[PDB]
């Protein structure tokens, strides 16, 4: 299982 999230302001 592979889970990913990213934010760029």
């Amino acid at each position: 299982e592979y889970s990913n999230q990213n934010n760029f302001v």
